[PDB]
Formats: structure tokens, sequence, C-alpha cells
């Protein structure tokens, strides 16, 4: 079977269209299903609270654009944009976007990277979590607060102080092992190596997991995991870390 | 190297985001360069002249969205929209859209499906051509006439006459081997299996080519060919017909 | 399904274990069946008549070794050894080797490179053929004569005259496009790019095919084609020339 | 670059030719190097002490057979056959086989699955280990003894009582998670999910590792790890468990 994968992304976001295809490409070596990727974009170059709200306005229009392609699953990407709207807004965004695709006769399951990260942590049975984000301090405080408010405790967190979404995309993932290794990780159940949708994390995931001996999640994997589960499919995916290997 | 590929598609279009990734996915078995695919949508459900002009207006918007992602090449899918704007428009669209990406501090080479088809036909040394399209009669006249206007004779042509863009993508490609055989192909230098970006063709390509003993081109393969030449990469792609091996 | 592929190769041969996996690796992008490859070796360094008879003796030994692995198909690589045993020997080798696998409680279909080439040529409707081989003159006479004996006219043929089997595998395939163009190909139904299992050809295949506008076959592609027909699997393989798409 | 991978295997062994290619195929999605696989076989259908010694006699002849193909690395497979010859014989077998390829002018690095498993455990810094084998009790006692004698402590071990090497190949890997989960694994640094070269383990590796939170090794991964290290190459391989992700 062919699965049509839909992705609403920030215009400048390059990672989701890399890591999600990479994961599912890897899945095709282990499971029969074969995937095709389809994207709609909303303009956004710089990660600021105002540029994020504006981008969330185009959220609906992108879901229209993607339902025109009778897509099997929709992944609404920007994690930070939802968490900056208020508490538990991921659930709101999901409902709303679901309705959009219904008002287009193409009812599709809709998955946010925010909700995917929350559901992903719980699916592991992780009560305490560490977080790495590329964003500026106040913006990451929102992310940490949002997670804490979703019932998940946050131990040690880190902001990498980058706002240029392009520069975030060109952040070397092999910095990440060293970064995580300098955080208090042992007091923690699971490591959120990227509470972000733009920062490359895939190539560090298994490396980090190996040297920290704690499960490692990034939004990308959490989204693919959610997409997989939403289509009632096995979630074994080589190089997908702990979450992507018999946890669904 | 990782080459980032941008694609401007009609919202309903599902073929370009299949056949081009598929094509490049195969080039990865032969050449070291890796590809990532990034897409932007423009609303349009039914293939009509008025909806084609509307869609072409949103062309600039999309080129902004994809140049926000510092994309290495741009593919403006949907040749029919270009050819229904009048003769030679592929060059006009190219020129303007390149300016758009320059004006966004990320100058990239831009490729129209129309221009690719013409240039690809020329690269074969083909002077006469047979054409298959899924469009209605008038819209297939526009395409045939436009090709002729570019110094290429059009022999036999056929319309499938499907106006709904979702039914065009649901068309069985295994019909095409038959459909083409009932045309005149001996007096024709090359076969345009699909003068469309929405009708699946790739799976029929080398199969038609085999029985006709004549070179076979789709809009998809041409776009992929053009992109590779724009990047100064070798153009051999397994299962991509004549045009995609030491091309050409 | 996982199809297990057995290959009897000359110890020095490195081409069969490349081009066939490569071919099937591409069939995995088009068809759901997965392949595993299992090989058995017979000592032979230099391509001479006496060393060819010696190698053919060890043929049975190998067929035991590979049927110990309950292999789904067997490929007896090296057509020259078969064709230097005298006319029609491909059928004799097949028959006997099948008996060998039956006698080991694992009856499997057995395919000679020789028989495949003949059968593949026949499946094209090709009555005349051009041949390129890396062998010395006498050994290329044997091949040409043997083909003729199977009711297929041999037009122009060429020898590369390399006796050392390691230098045959180190041969640049990009020479072949040129080498073939300086032959007569217009009066010939199809081109045997490689009447050898040790000379690399696959990368030149669709490229030669393009410029000649004539069907191109290697021993490798024929073996792969034969194996697929033996299994009742569709024979479309991307980048496998005419013979490998809705074959044929 | 193309890397020629050589593998000496039991005639009936189907797993090495599956899991080693699978791993390295997976590596090609993460690293530039591309691999080709070449096998020589020694006859063996049933895992018994006598049939193992006989098979180790052909060990040299297979190394001759493979050096005829100027191979980059040689993996001598059968793990149990070496450990049943005496203490620390893996080091002896390596030296001897190395000499064979030198007496063939094709000096190649030679890797045994035995030595690869020993080196693999140490490379993790694992002083205590759990073991699963498919073999009959006394034969697995040899394996356990051999490891203990190599300085590595064995906690809880398991024999699955199967001698038919074919039946070992058709052992469901999803039995393995349940099997391991019924062993005392927490007293142990690393899990040897397959102290064997024939029992499929690849598909359970990440699943086991996830639910046991201890590093998981099988001979296949240990061999690929060793092969990779011997060619001075990065050892990141998706789905390769802990050992195959930045440990070299």
């Amino acid at each position: 079977k062919v699965v049509r994968v839909g992705q609403i992304v920030p215009s400048s976001n390059i990672t989701m269209e890399t890591e999600i295809p990479a994961l599912l490409k890897a899945r095709e070596l282990v499971a029969p299903e074969r995937f095709t990727f389809h994207s709609s974009r909303m303009r956004m170059k710089h990660v600021t609270k105002e540029e994020l709200a504006r981008m969330d306005g185009d959220s609906d229009r992108c879901a229209l654009e993607l339902s025109d392609a009778r897509v099997d699953v929709m992944g609404y990407a920007c994690l930070v944009a939802i968490m900056s709207m208020g508490h538990g807004y991921h659930r709101v965004s999901a409902e709303r976007l679901r309705n959009v695709t219904e008002n287009n006769d193409a009812a599709t399951p809709i998955i946010t990277s925010a909700g995917a990260l929350i559901d992903g942590i719980r699916a592991l049975g992780a009560k305490r979590v560490a977080v790495v984000t590329p964003y500026m301090k106040p913006l990451t405080e929102l992310v940490v607060d949002y997670i804490r408010h979703e019932g998940i405790e946050v131990g040690d967190y880190r902001a990498l102080e980058i706002s240029d979404n392009l520069a975030v995309a060109a952040h070397d993932p092999m910095n990440l092992p060293g970064i995580i290794a300098s955080m208090r990780t042992d007091d923690v159940d699971a490591i959120v190596i990227s509470a972000c949708v733009q920062m490359p994390s895939l190539n560090a995931i298994t490396m980090v997991e190996a040297q920290t001996r704690k499960p490692v999640i990034s939004a990308a994997v959490a989204t693919t995991w959610a997409m997989l589960t939403a289509l009632d499919l096995p979630t074994r995916v080589p190089g997908g870390g702990t979450l992507l290997s018999g946890a669904y």
C-alpha cells in the first residue's frame, strides 16, 4: 500500500521534510508499507512570538491545501508556535484543523508535533524529562511550562539561543551528544533531544541514547510515532530511538 | 552532498510528489548525492482555464515560501497552466520567479514543467512527437499547439478527458501501454507519455518504451532531468526512460 | 515475501555479486518482494578452456552447498564455461544440477547464464545480435558460434581480449558506450553488451541503449530476468534495460 | 567507494547473508560508503561437534576462494565451530586464515564471529553478560565456558535445544523478547541475544534493548562492527543496537 503523508510546515523549516521521510524510508526496510510525502507551507523566517501567531493563522489554509490531496495523515509541525498560544492549545489546534479537512470532504487524522511529544513521553511511561531547545530563553520557558502543565516534570533544560530558523537548521547534531552529556540526565526518565521541529537531531539520537542509557525523543520521531499509531501501524523504525521500536 | 529540492505543486496534485522523489530515490542507488524534498501548494481543484490563471497568480507566493528554505532547485509543476498563459510563457515564468528568489536573498535556479518538456525533447534530437494528456480537448489543443510553437512537430496525440484532478491521479497507468500502442508511433521521434503533472506515468515508462522501441518522456522525468542539469549533476536515473541515462 | 537467491560464481568473479544484487535492489523500489543473496565459489583464476572444464566439474559441489540453504532460485554464473562444453550444454547443466538439488531434499529451479541469454534474446523477438566479450578470440568464437547454433544470427561482434579475470572486473564500463558505437548496430535486432559474467556492464546499459536506440542485454540482466520468470514474479527492474520492464 | 565484503559461511547458514547485508544497507542511508557481498561456503547441515570440526577443515579453502576476489574484509562466520575447538582458538583461526590470503597475494583483514563477539562486549565495557543460544545444552556450555575463559562473566544463559541449522534459521525473533524477559537480565551489563550466527535476531534487537534497557549484541552486529572498525570506518548503523552507534 501507498500512504500519503501530509505535513503543514513553516516555510523555512527544512528538518521535518528531512527526518520524517528519513525515518519512514528506514521503515520500508522492515515493514511492507511505502510512503509519499506532501507538504503545505506557511510563511515564517524568524522564531518570534509575533511571527509565530501570524504563522498559526495560515494553519487552516495549509490544512485545506493538503486535504485537496486526500491525504492519509496530517502532521502540523511547529511545536513552539502552539505552546506559545496558551496551555493545552495542541488539543484545540487538532480539533480545529480536523474540522477544516471535514469541511473539505476529506476527513483525515490530524497530528500536532506538540501533542505528539506529550503523547510520546507518556507512551514511554516517563514522569520526568530533560529538554534541549535552540530557541531564546523566554520562548523555551514556554515550552518547559507547557510540558510541566501537561503533567510531565522537567528536570534540567537547555536553551541554545538561536532565533534564525535557518541557523537552527544548520546546527550540527554532533554538538548535541556533548551538550546532553553536560546536563544532569540521570535524574530523568527520558531525554527530549529536540523540543523543536527545525533542529536536526536524528543522527545524534542513537548515539546519545547509547551514552546516556536513557530513552531519547525528538519531535520528529514523536510525530512519526503518532502518525504511525494514528494509521494503526507497527512503530518499529531503525535509528528511531527507543520510541520507534515496539512501543505502540 | 544533500541537495534540497523545491516543488511548487497544485494542492490536489499527488503525482509530482510521488514520481520525482521516486526518480531521485533511484538515483541514490547509482550516485552519491542525497536528496530532500520540499513542497509548496497553490489552491486549485478542477482543471479549467479560469482556475489555471488563478493558480498561476499564486505562483510567486509559493516561490517565496520555498526560497525561505534556501532550496537548491525549484520545480514549478503544471505545464498546462503555463501553456494556457500563451506562447513562450515558460521562459517568462522562469525569469520572474528567479527574481522572486533573488529578492528573498536566496537565488536559486527555477524550472518549469513546460520548459523542461520542451528542452528535454530537444535534448533527445526529437523533432516529431506523440502526446498523451488527461485534459479535455481545448486544453490539449493548447499543449499541442504550444509544443508546435517551440519548433517541435506533433504527430498523433490523445486526450483522456478527465477534468476532475483527483480522478486523473486515480488513473491506472497500465492502461497507457495499451492506449499508446493504438496510436501512430513509428513516424514519431519520441513519445510524451504524459503532458501532465497529475497523471501517473512512471510505472508505464520503460514498458511503453520497450514495445514501441521509441523514446518515452513524461513531464515528471523532464523536470527531474532539468533539475539535475541545473545542478551540474550526471543525469542517469534508473527506470527513468531514455532521457534519464547519460542524458541524452 | 523474502526470496532467497543462490549464485554459483567463479571465485575471482565479482561482477555477478554486484550487478544482480544491484538489479534486485532496484526492484525493491518498485515491487514488494525482498531478496537475500547467497553465493558459492568454484576455484578458477585465468579464463582458459582447461580451467573452464575444471571449474564446471565443481559445479555440482556448489549446487549442493547452496541447496543446503533451501535457496529459492539458483544462478549458475559463467556462460563461457557452459558454451565451451559444446552445443546445447546449458540445458544439460540445468537438468543435472536440478537433480542435484532434488537429491538434497530441496528441489529448486536452476538457471544458467548461457540459457538465460539465449532465452532472453528470444523473449525480445531478436533474431540478429551484436556481441561484446572480454575474452580472447577463440573463446569469443565459441560464444558467437553457440548463439548461432541456438537459431540467433550474430552480426558484428567484438573481443576485448583480457585473459586475467581480475583485469576484466577492473575494466571501465564507460568505455563500452564508445566501443559499441564503433560497431554495426542498425542491422542488428539487439545488443549483447556483455556475453560475460565478469565484465561490469550495468552502468553502461541504459546509456548504450539510448544512443543506439536498440535493446541492450548483459548476461547479468538475463540471469536476473530468468530468475524472476522462474518464480512467477513481474520482471520490471529499473535501470535494467529493455529486457527488464514488463519483460519483454 | 565500493567495499568488497567477504564472508566464509556454513553452507546451510542463511542469517549472516541476511543481517550483515541488512545492516550495511542501512548504513548507506547514513554514510557514503557502498557495499557488495561475496560468499564462500563450507558444507554443514547439522550443528554437531563432529560436523563442526569437518567444516573448520574447509575454512582455509573458503579463504582461498574469497581472496581470489581481492576482498576488503573477510568474516569467518561460524561462532560455535571455533569455540568447540578449544580455548582462545579464535585468535588462532584468525592468524591462520590471514596467512592463507597472504599466500594468495591478496592480504586481507580477517574477522571471526567469535573474536568479534568477544571484542564487541569489551568495546561496550561490559564485565558481565547474558547469553541466548539455539544449540543443545553441552554445545552452549562450550560457548559460555569460552566467554568466561575470555575474561567475561556470564550471568543467566539459555539454550533453546535446536540442532537442525535450518530450523534455527526459521526461529521467530519475536519469541526472543519474551525469552529474554524471562531471564534475570538486570544483574547484567550487556545482552548477547544471539551467541550464534544462524539464529535471526536483528528484528528483536531494538525491541529487547528498549524493554530491558541494557545494550544488546548479536554475532552479526559484532561482526559488522568488527568489519567496520577493521576498515577504519564510523560504526553508526540504524537498527544495529547500542554497539552500532558511535562506539568505535
